[PDB]
């Protein structure tokens, strides 16, 4: 089982209509597998998007005398549903490294701690993201009575999108939280496979550099993550890395050489360790002075070549409503990364690579 997949993070909290739209789109571009958020954190998230996951510690779901507002966990048993009719997988990420829907820092807030990586070193927060997450794997989904932890339309469960942890650039702060989360996970639920979600940084590794001198803390250990040590880990399936030159200091002219070493040192690190890997988001802003879809094809046909099992775009989205519909009734580029089932050369790749995985 090899792939083309894609990411959509609003797949637990907008309409069946819109829902449908990414789902239908996925099945019809041959994309099999979709990358979503399971988590919905704090109070004025939940408010903001009128969806509530975990308003507040304890609290799953809609809070008791809230009224009219929708439940994240019957959103998410909406897309889960209409995943499996149409025959799409589903990696669900439990928790956020970013500010976006709550994340780390808003389970720092809770507890009164004061730097995001209080999160992975707390024992009251690592507690409540150990209930969160089993309230989610033991949920009952209201559209197929079949619980997440039994549900084959969901292919793993991720840890954490993006994680990094700053204040310890040993990378051993991770390595202990991904250990006891990953294990805990498998605890609750031995179906399903189980993968970090971050970026896939580097700790220093002999013979791995960077292309053209760039984006050098991506592999010297800034981040705090050690990925080689983390897909070491005996309740980690497999490794996800991430790919945006332009977030990261990459020049334009060098945005294709530096992504394709990326695919490329990844696979072969996660080869010898002999596990699979996802290279789970990339993106080029659409406004880069350089082909996009040229570049894509460039990096699909790496992780083809090379082995790698699956290599997923961020991001896809399709119709759009209200306060969240662009010029021709889409949901709107925010990022510069948005595809749609359209005409456009990105849309053309996408589909002839979905025949060849
Ligand atoms: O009563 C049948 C059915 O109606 C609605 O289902 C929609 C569904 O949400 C769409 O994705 C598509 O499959 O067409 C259906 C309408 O024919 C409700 O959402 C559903 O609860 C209900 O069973
Ligand atoms: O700070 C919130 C901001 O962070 C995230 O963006 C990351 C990005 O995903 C990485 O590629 C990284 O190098 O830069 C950003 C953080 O500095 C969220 O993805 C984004 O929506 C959000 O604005
Ligand atoms: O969540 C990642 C996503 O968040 C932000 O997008 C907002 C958008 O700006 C709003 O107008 C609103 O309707 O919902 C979106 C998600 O909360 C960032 O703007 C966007 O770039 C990013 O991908």
């Amino acid at each position: 089982f090899r792939f083309i997949g894609s990411n959509n993070y609003y797949m637990h909290y907008k309409s069946n209509r819109m829902i449908d739209s990414v789902l239908e789109s996925a099945r019809d571009m041959g994309i099999k597998v979709l990358r979503i958020w399971g988590f919905l954190d704090g109070e004025s998230y939940c408010r903001d998007k009128n969806t509530y996951m975990h308003p507040e510690p304890g609290v799953f779901g809609v809070p008791e005398g809230i009224s009219n507002a929708q439940n994240g966990f019957e959103r998410l048993d909406y897309t889960i549903a209409k995943a499996k009719e149409l025959g799409i997988k589903l990696i669900i990420v439990l928790v956020n490294n970013w500010d976006d829907f709550g994340g780390m820092n808003q389970y720092v807030r809770w507890f009164g701690g004061t730097h995001h990586d209080d999160f992975y070193r707390d024992e009251r927060i690592k507690e409540e993201y150990k209930k969160y997450v089993s309230f989610l794997i033991n949920h009952v989904n209201v559209y197929t009575g079949v619980p997440y932890r039994e549900e084959p339309t969901i292919m793993a469960w991720e840890l954490a999108n993006e994680l990094r942890c700053e204040t310890d650039k040993s990378g051993n702060t991770l390595v202990e939280w991904v250990k006891e989360m990953s294990s805990y996970i498998k605890s609750l639920d031995p179906n399903h496979l189980v993968a970090v979600g971050d970026e896939g940084f580097f700790s220093n590794y002999e013979g791995f550099k960077p292309y053209g001198g760039e984006a050098e803390w991506a592999y010297n250990g800034w981040s705090g993550v050690d990925w080689k040590k983390l897909l070491s880990i005996e309740t980690v399936d497999f490794g996800t890395f991430h790919l945006y030159p332009s977030h990261w200091g990459v020049s334009p002219e060098n945005y294709a050489q530096w992504g394709a070493k990326w695919i490329e040192d990844h696979i072969k690190i996660a080869k010898e360790i002999g596990k699979p890997v996802v290279l789970e988001e990339y993106g080029i802003p659409k406004s880069a002075p350089v082909n996009r879809t040229a570049i894509y094809r460039l990096w699909n046909d790496l992780v083809y070549d090379l082995g790698g099992d699956g290599a997923m775009f961020w991001m896809l989205a399709g119709i759009g409503e209200g306060s969240d519909r662009d010029e021709r009734g889409y949901y709107p580029d925010y990022d510069g990364f948005r595809i749609v089932n359209d005409d456009s050369p990105e849309a053309e790749l996408i589909r002839e690579y979905a025949k060849l995985f």
